[PDB]
DNA sequence: TGGCATAGATATCGCACGTCTATTATCCTCAGCGCAATCAGCTGTGACTACCT
């Protein structure tokens, strides 16, 4: 479990008063969902998985 | 007598079927500007009268 870690978006990290370091690799590329993003993904499902 | 298949008995994990509160950028309102026919005051012009010759 100590090797299992929780993650947040860069915007959510900033909300948590955290700034991602330069060049940091994405620990998890996952589904992205925001108002404009959600509507765009509903427009076409091919990029719903491709957002990451 | 003894090796073990063959199904009775039983859970067991996977696929599928219900809710739930938010990994992140809206909807009306009042004050601030604008545009077009009167109306009035600044300025020009004529009528009346003062002054140098």
């Amino acid at each position: 479990r100590d090797c299992v870690h929780t993650l947040h978006s860069r915007d959510t990290w900033l909300k948590k008063a955290r700034v991602v370091r330069l060049g940091e690799v994405p620990y998890k590329m996952v589904k992205g969902f925001s108002n404009r993003a959600r509507k765009a993904r509903l427009a076409e499902p091919q990029l719903r998985e491709e957002n990451d």
